[PDB]
């Protein structure tokens, strides 16, 4: 373990986190919202689960366009959330209970409600003019329209800019119209991000921070046009452009030395950075402990399995081994480094893993919830768990367009009505993947009992801010998965304890290697810890399925899986369908 600095413990290393979306965690006042009082009630709850750290998605002043992502006040809680008291009293809660704290850090962009851009677009002379990019059009079309500077295409489908009457110019939105992008190429916008996005949280005890798309503040000199790529599009991926850009480091660097030189109490602050997608040398450039920059990041690619490269909401066949690699991309980087990695199936961005990567059906979904439980247990690197994920929730099924909530869903619908037609195949195609792969499948309200018709999230004269999932009926919630010995809540409880009481090979495992890597079934691997080896053989399917134990012997013991344990064979080399097994050697 010695060749392996990734080895060395850290708080933020071995900590499970979990993530709360708190709109749709706990509502403690009957307006349909969560809140922080909520959260507050539900502490206890998450400690017994066995998380070590929560993160909180955006909780501040925000008008919800993106749902909190468009902030309009770095330094003010959400009023319907709570006022900044409680978010204090929030935080000392979590560390009087032993937990660690992590809060947003969303700094690519900002509200235009923030009073910093109420500011940049009141004219062009004004000092906060370039805190923001702003550009003429390129001209006008045939209708009279101003025609965008570049041809980039918004994250949520259409332009990435949007014009300004008063001034005159386009300003750069990468996400929705009402989240312009900050430019991190002026100095004194990025000292002012500093002070009121990360010194005021840092000032009020906070142990890190998520930060939000972190890989995008670097934008190319110029804003270049980007290639035509889909030709099926008016509009192209800024990426070449926008995402790793040439100052990026820099800037992590200049930021982590700001948070390293704010703390006051000389606590360790964790970083991870919402990264998307990365080079294993990019990655290491971020999380390199030596660089200085990020603890960790999240990295796409097991998110993006089934989904086009040139658009997510176009669905396209995987196999099992696409999704094995994509996994492996988080850690294997790593091996050999001082380096940190992340692991993770679900987040408020994502849909739920037992329908992606599991069987969702009534017959399946229970023992395939505990075998994405058995898998995640055993991987190397910081564990996140995401509000529901311990439930073994799944997607919500046969909702209208009309009833998603998201923007990403709007202005995608919109975009496509636009380009293609309502009624065309494009629009075809991408209502067959949002049924998939929406962001709302993560954000339909917590499930804590199976009271009708809010499932304990409200009081039931409350109207949710969302609707809630059918699955509360079908037992999914709290208050009944409690009660059921059997339940993947009660499951997920054991998992920690497990992953936790071997934490040597579990979180800091390393010499990961397949077996079998082409299995359409069988996922299976072995990780090193000096003298011991950790051995899975995981059955991703509804067939029995055979294995080996490369190098078998008699120190092979079976240490944790989710069929009932006293009748489980470990000596046995055929899983039953959607069995997992993890054994270790010493
Ligand atoms: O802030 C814009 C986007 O950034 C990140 O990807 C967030 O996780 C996502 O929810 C948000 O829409
Ligand atoms: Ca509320």
């Amino acid at each position: 373990s010695s060749a392996h600095p990734e080895t060395e413990p850290k708080w933020w290393k071995e900590a499970t986190f979990y993530q709360i979306y708190p709109a749709s965690f706990k509502d403690s006042n009957d307006d349909g919202w969560g809140d922080m009082k909520g959260i507050a009630s539900k502490l206890e709850y998450i400690k017994e689960l066995g998380a070590d750290a929560i993160w909180i998605s955006p909780f501040y002043d925000s008008p919800q366009d993106d749902m909190g992502y468009d902030i309009a006040n770095y330094e003010k809680v959400w009023p319907t959330y709570g006022t900044n008291e409680d978010c204090f009293a929030l935080i000392e809660k979590t560390h009087k209970l032993g937990m660690k704290f992590i809060t947003d850090l969303v700094i690519n962009h900002c509200s235009s409600e923030h009073e910093w851009f109420k500011e940049s677009r009141s004219s062009k002379t004004n000092p906060k003019r370039d805190w923001f990019f702003w550009r003429p059009p390129k001209g006008y079309d045939a209708e009279g329209k101003p025609i965008p500077p570049n041809n980039w295409k918004s994250y949520f489908g259409g332009s990435a800019w949007t014009f300004d009457e008063k001034t005159q110019e386009f300003y750069l939105r990468l996400f929705c119209s009402t989240q312009p992008d900050l430019n991190w190429e002026n100095e004194d916008c990025r000292k002012a991000i500093y002070e009121s996005a990360v010194g005021y949280w840092l000032d009020h005890g906070v142990d890190g921070f998520r930060i939000d798309v972190g890989s995008l503040y670097s934008k190319v000199v110029g804003l270049p046009d980007a290639p035509v790529v889909d030709k099926n599009s008016t509009w192209q991926s800024s990426d070449p452009y926008t995402l790793n850009g040439p100052r990026i480091h820099e800037f992590h660097q200049e930021m982590n030395q700001f948070i390293r030189n704010r703390v006051k109490d000389g606590r360790e602050i964790m970083t991870v950075g919402e990264m998307q997608h990365a080079s294993d040398e990019t990655k290491r450039l971020y999380t390199s402990a030596s660089r200085h920059e990020l603890s960790e990041l999240f990295n796409f690619s097991h998110t993006d399995v089934g989904t086009s490269p040139l658009f997510r909401y176009n669905l396209v066949p995987f196999e099992l081994k696409d999704w094995k690699i994509a996994l492996a991309e988080l850690f294997r980087y790593i091996n050999g480094t001082d380096c940190w990695s992340t692991i993770y199936l679900e987040n408020h961005d994502q849909p739920r893993s037992i329908t992606r990567f599991g069987d969702d059906s009534p017959k399946n979904r229970v023992i395939s919830g505990k075998l994405l439980s058995v898998l995640l247990s055993a991987l190397t690197g910081t564990l996140y768990v995401y509000q529901g994920q311990e439930l073994g929730q799944i997607n919500f099924k046969n909702w209208p367009v009309e009833k998603y909530e998201d923007v990403e869903i709007r202005n995608n619908y919109n975009a496509i009505k636009e380009e293609h037609g309502e009624n065309s195949e494009e629009m075809k195609k991408f209502l067959e993947a949002i049924a998939l792969i929406s962001r709302d499948h993560a954000r339909t309200p917590m499930q804590w009992s199976r009271e009708e018709p809010n499932a304990g999230f409200s009081g039931p004269s409350a109207k949710p801010w969302f609707y809630l999932n059918d699955s509360f009926r079908e037992g999914i919630n709290v208050e009944d998965e409690i009660k059921d010995p059997n339940s993947v809540l009660n499951f997920w409880k054991e998992a920690l304890k497990f992953r936790k009481a071997h934490k040597d090979i579990t979180v800091y495992g390393y010499d990961f290697e397949f077996i079998d890597l082409d299995n359409k079934k069988l996922f299976s691997f072995t990780k090193k810890y000096n003298n011991k080896t950790l051995f899975a053989a995981l059955n991703f399917s509804s067939d029995a399925t055979d294995f080996k134990i490369p190098n078998d012997d008699s120190s092979f013991k079976l240490e944790f899986g989710n069929y009932p344990k006293k009748e489980v064979d470990a000596s046995s080399r055929t899983l039953k369908p959607w069995e997992g097994r993890i054994y270790i050697s010493e």
